[PDB]
């Protein structure tokens, strides 16, 4: 059994969780619950850590007072069909690899599931790790608990003597890095500086060996990125978002100054040796919005070029873990800033970005974002019962499974049939669109090849990628996003009306030259 | 097909009509929808009727133009259970044989089921005509809609040829008179005088032969019994409740003098060789309370006898047709005002009164009622529509079937798990002591033949007799009334605790005197 320490040992030398946790929702909640520091009080002084406490990051430390959050956060929704492959015609992107030929995802991208999964299925996706880590057997998919309570419990690697990333299946990529897992887990919160800059008291970094890092990697999601462990409040843990929101000025609501004072962030540094080391972000809210955030933006976690002049852009660079924080119009503006694009499409040669997951960005401005409408109301409600104390259902999910604690509970106007309905126009709509974009960009991209047999110039063929990478951008952005076009239906018509726009051009132009040469 | 005939030229002799068509909802609809009345046209003067007009009765003249709510009428439900009697351990009153001795309800009295049997129903009892009337077949009882066309479409007569009231089955009553018709048609509406009083110009009265009556009568719950055909208007067209709320002055809501003067009724009087002949009732507003009190009420419709002195009051008298428009804590002294109980008991030979249905005359005062709540926002509630024009539910049923609709509608507090969970907790609670009150009641009964061996005077006798009607009526009023209580759950509860503690005073009257004969 537990037996709990003194905390104002602690406190002697830990001003700052003195500060936060006597204050806080935690104020009774003692040490021992995460923390094994007995040798490290023996041997820490006022500045040395001494030897290392060791601290639990495993979710059963929160579950064992908070059981009705952790059970409806490991909940798998088997109806959120696993490994489905994105580049498919009854799927999100059915012309995905011609369109995105060149970049690593054409090895395996498939639809996201639930979260209990996500360090798992980083791991053994095809485009990652080159086929290293794969489930012991294929009952293991099924195990949501399995793998949050480790990774390592339900995976093998094909070579534990080696640590580099290399090809163990024809058919699979290396895109693994360490900024990745960032947005997979936190067990590396005390291990990596703040955005993986090189540190002396950090054993991971940007620049680290991935297999290596990986190893060390258990938990998914853990419940301390959004809940400050110490004084239970509000948080954001991850560092490319408070660059973005705090470092950058860009504030948590970019389009609205006033929205993002009265629902803002306060960046909270810990040192190691007096030199800083890694940042929270305390919310003055419990926004939903800006946690999920956390992980649910288009960002770089990679390596890339210069759009100036083509040099490479390593993991060493600060680059390779940028949040944009921008809106589908104002990321080509923020990509030209940092001067950096993903990869150059292989047919077409023109430089690209690539886009993932923006669903906060696109959140932004949609009449349901400034009702002051957030992503824990449609994905995280609260649960209703006809006797009981509520709670916050942690099954990150669609609304369609809980439309009387989602949709109706705001929309009384609607059955559950006719506010199903009313999604569906929005996605059929939208997916119409992603499709005749798609249709375009393929129609362009095979005039390339043409126009080169065709000896047009490379003038023309320069122009052509310039317009690629605005057709490129203004579709991608909708496969990207999770929801088809529901969190902003205007926005994304606008946008693939321009994709449409810029490739019809681009096949216009290259037409035209084709005809010239012959013729 | 029908062609429409001059409305003005009607107008000109008939200037009540004229002042209720004109002015109301039905001002477009032509008299040839209902009225035949060409040879009528040609013979008559203001003065003298000439050839009578053929007037529709049926509910498809209705139909015609408003088909939703006549479907909703007529429809069966299945789930109400039919002939189903309920002087048995598995209904309404366990020990009603052993309570009502002496009574033609011990011969069948089962429970209620869907408004479109009512008259078969009536013709078809084992209480009612000697058995003589009967399905055609075994079969026909399915029929609704067959009712609804006409009784006699689906009954037979064992006799054609004669029209006494006789039994031809052993164990049958001849209970029917035709009062009672007024609570199951009013095809006879133009042939009956108000109250059933003699007059030159009816065709039926109190005193008529009933089965011959009988054979006059089809339909069931005629629309127009609460819609004025002329206006459209609200209305009710029964005589005793006429009776009861103008000629007695005792208003639509006897305990409340400004409920009454805001939801009144007027008295429209018809003549015929310019002396009065029958009455309606135009109500000030669509309030189902009155209309639904038609019929859901306790009366008189039978020949009874004189408190006073113990003498036959027949269908002649104006007593035989009567509501009480009593609640229970005043029925008492409305009997005695007008000297009448219904029949002797078998074994205690007390004077006792039958009661019948007196929904609405429990519902006054209850929170729903004082609330302003009706009948119809529980039993015929407006249907719901995702798209469409909103109509009223004419299938009068309980409202556990359209729960939305009905108590969900008003207690948004509840789901209908928890609705339904508080009918039962009242229903349960007062059926529980309707039982109480027949085990003591029965208990009572039994001691009467024991006494009267014993010796007991025939002063203690009719101490305990006169105890008798006030343990009946406070019990008989609750298996009689079929909400089991919910209508009321504070009276059922006042009044059957009263029914108790009278039948305990009788039981210790009785078994002191048979003590002190003995010991
Ligand atoms: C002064 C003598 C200390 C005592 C008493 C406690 N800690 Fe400590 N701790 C101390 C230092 C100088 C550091 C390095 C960081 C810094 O603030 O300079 C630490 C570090 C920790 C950590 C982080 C460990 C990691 O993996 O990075 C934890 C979780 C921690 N300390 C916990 C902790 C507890 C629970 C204590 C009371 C039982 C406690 N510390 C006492 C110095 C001192
Ligand atoms: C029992 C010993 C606890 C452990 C282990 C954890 N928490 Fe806790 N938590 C506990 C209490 C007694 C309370 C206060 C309850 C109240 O409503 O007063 C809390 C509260 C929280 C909250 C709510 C915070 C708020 O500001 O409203 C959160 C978000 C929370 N706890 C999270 C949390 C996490 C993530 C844990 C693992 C790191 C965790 N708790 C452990 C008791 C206990
Ligand atoms: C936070 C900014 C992220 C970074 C950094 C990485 N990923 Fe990610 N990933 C993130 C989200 C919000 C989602 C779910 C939504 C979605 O569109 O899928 C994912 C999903 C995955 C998946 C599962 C789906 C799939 O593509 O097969 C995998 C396998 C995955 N992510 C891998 C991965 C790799 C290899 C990364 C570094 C190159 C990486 N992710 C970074 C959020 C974030
Ligand atoms: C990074 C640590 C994340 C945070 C914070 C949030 N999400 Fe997430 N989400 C993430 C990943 C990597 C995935 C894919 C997991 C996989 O193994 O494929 C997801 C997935 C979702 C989903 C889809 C679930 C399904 O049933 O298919 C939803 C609806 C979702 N995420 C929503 C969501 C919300 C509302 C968040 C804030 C409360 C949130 N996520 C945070 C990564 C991360
Ligand atoms: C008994 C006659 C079986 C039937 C019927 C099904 N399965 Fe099976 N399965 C069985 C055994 C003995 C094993 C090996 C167990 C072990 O761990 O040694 C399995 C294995 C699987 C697997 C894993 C396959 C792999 O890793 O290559 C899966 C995914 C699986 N079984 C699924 C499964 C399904 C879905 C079934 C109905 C279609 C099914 N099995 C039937 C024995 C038996
Ligand atoms: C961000 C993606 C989250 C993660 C990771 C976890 N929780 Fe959470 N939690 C989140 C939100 C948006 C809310 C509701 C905030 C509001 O005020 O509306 C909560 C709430 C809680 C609470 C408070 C009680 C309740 O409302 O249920 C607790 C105790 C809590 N969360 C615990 C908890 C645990 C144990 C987690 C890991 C299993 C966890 N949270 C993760 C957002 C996020
Ligand atoms: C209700 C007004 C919503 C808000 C607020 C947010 N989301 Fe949403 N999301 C919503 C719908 C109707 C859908 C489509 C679901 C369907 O079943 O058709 C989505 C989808 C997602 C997904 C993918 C879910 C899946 O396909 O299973 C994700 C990952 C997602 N949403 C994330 C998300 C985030 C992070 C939000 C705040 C920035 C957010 N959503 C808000 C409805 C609503
Ligand atoms: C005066 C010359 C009349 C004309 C024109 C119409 N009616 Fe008549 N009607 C008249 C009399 C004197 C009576 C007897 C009752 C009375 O008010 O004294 C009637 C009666 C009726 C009835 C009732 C028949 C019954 O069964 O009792 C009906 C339904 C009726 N009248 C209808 C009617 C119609 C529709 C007429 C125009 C087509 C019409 N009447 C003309 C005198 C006169
Ligand atoms: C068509 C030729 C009709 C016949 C036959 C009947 N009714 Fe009618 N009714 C008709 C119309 C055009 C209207 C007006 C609709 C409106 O909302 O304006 C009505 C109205 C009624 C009403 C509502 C009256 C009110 O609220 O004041 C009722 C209760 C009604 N009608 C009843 C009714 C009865 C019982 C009929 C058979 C005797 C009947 N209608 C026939 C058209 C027609
Ligand atoms: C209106 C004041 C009524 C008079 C006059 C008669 N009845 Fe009736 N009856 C009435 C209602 C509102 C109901 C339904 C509620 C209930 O408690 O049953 C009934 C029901 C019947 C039934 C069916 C149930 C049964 O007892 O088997 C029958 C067979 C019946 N009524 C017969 C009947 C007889 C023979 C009457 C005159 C002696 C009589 N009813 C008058 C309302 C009214
Ligand atoms: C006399 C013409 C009636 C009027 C006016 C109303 N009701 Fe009635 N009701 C009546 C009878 C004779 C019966 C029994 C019919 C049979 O054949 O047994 C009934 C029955 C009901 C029921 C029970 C239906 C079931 O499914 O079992 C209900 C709920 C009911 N009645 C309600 C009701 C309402 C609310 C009325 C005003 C709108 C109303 N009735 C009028 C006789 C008569
Ligand atoms: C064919 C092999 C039959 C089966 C199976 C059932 N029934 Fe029947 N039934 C059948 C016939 C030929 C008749 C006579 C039809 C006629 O009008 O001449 C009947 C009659 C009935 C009746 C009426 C009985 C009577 O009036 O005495 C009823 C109530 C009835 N049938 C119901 C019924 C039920 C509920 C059945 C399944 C339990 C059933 N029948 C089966 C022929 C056949
Ligand atoms: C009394 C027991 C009724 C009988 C018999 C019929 N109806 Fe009725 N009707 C009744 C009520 C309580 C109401 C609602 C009044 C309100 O304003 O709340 C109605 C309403 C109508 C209407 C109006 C349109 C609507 O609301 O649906 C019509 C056209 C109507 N009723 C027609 C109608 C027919 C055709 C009937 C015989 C099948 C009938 N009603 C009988 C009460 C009573
Ligand atoms: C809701 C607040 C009601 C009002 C107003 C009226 N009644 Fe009612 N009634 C109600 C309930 C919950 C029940 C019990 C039904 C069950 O399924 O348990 C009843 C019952 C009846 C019945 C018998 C129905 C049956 O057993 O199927 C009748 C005949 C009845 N009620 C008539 C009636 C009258 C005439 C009303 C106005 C005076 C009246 N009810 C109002 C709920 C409500
Ligand atoms: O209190 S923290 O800064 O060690
Ligand atoms: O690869 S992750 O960003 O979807
Ligand atoms: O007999 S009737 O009143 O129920
Ligand atoms: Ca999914
Ligand atoms: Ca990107
Ligand atoms: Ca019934
Ligand atoms: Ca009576
Ligand atoms: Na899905
Ligand atoms: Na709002
Ligand atoms: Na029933």
């Amino acid at each position: 059994n537990l037996k709990p320490v003194d905390a104002m040992q602690c406190f002697d030398c830990h001003t700052q969780i003195e500060d936060m946790h006597t204050v806080g929702k935690h104020a009774t909640v003692n040490c021992v619950h995460c923390h094994d520091a007995t040798e490290h009080v023996e041997t820490a002084s006022s500045r040395r850590m001494g030897e290392r406490p060791v601290t639990r990051m495993d979710l059963e430390a929160c579950a064992t007072c908070h059981t009705a959050q952790f059970n409806s956060f490991v909940e798998v929704r088997h109806e959120s069909h696993p490994r489905l492959e994105k580049a498919t015609p009854t799927s999100r992107s059915p012309m995905f690899d011609k369109l995105i030929a060149g970049h690593g995802f054409a090895f395996e991208h498939a639809e996201p599931r639930s979260h209990a999964f996500m360090l798992v299925d980083h791991f053994v996706v095809d485009r990652a790790y080159g086929g290293r880590f794969q489930f012991k057997n294929w009952q293991k998919v099924t195990d949501g608990m399995g793998a949050v309570r480790g990774a390592w419990t339900v995976l093998t690697d094909a070579d534990p003597e080696s640590s580099d990333q290399r090809r163990f299946l024809s058919q699979t990529a290396t895109a693994a890095n360490p900024v990745c897992l960032n947005c997979k887990t936190q067990d590396h919160i005390l291990d990596w500086a703040y955005m993986g800059d090189e540190h002396e008291a950090a054993k991971w970094s940007r620049t680290s060996e991935v297999v290596e890092f990986a190893r060390d990697l258990n938990h998914p999601l853990n419940c301390f990125m959004c809940h400050d462990p110490h004084s239970a409040g509000p948080r954001v843990v991850r560092d490319g978002l408070i660059n973005a929101v705090v470092d950058r000025g860009l504030g948590t609501y970019p389009h609205d100054p006033v929205k993002s004072e009265q629902q803002g962030m306060t960046k909270v540094t810990f040192q190691r040796g007096r030199e800083d080391f890694r940042a929270i972000g305390l919310l003055d809210t419990a926004d939903s919005n800006v946690m999920c955030a956390q992980c649910h933006v288009e960002y770089n976690c990679n390596p890339g070029y210069q759009l100036s002049d083509g040099s490479r852009v390593g993991m060493d660079d600060r680059r390779a873990n940028h949040f944009f924080w921008a809106n589908v119009f104002d990321y080509k503006e923020a990509a030209q800033e940092i001067d950096f694009f993903d990869f150059r499409h292989a047919t077409t040669g023109a430089a690209l970005p690539k886009l993932q997951h923006p669903e906060a960005e696109t959140f932004w401005g949609s009449v349901h974002e400034r009702n002051g409408v957030a992503c824990a109301d449609c994905h995280m409600p609260k649960v209703q019962l006809e006797n009981g104390k509520v709670y916050t259902s942690h099954s990150q999910r669609t609304p369609r499974d809980m439309m009387g604690q989602a949709c109706l509970n705001c929309h009384a106007e609607w059955t559950e049939d006719q506010a199903l309905y009313a999604i569906d126009y929005i996605k059929n709509y939208t997916h119409g669109k992603i499709v005749k974009s798609e249709y375009w960009l393929a129609k362009m991209i095979d005039l390339f090849p043409v126009a080169k047999r065709a000896g047009v110039s490379e003038d023309v063929l320069n122009q052509a990628r310039e317009l690629h990478y605005d057709a490129h951008l203004y579709w991608e952005w909708w496969t990207a996003e999770n929801s088809v076009g529901f969190h902003n239906p205007d926005q994304a018509r606008e946008s693939l009306m321009t994709s449409i726009s810029k490739s019809k051009e681009a096949v216009s132009l290259l037409n035209d030259a084709i005809d010239a040469q012959v013729a």
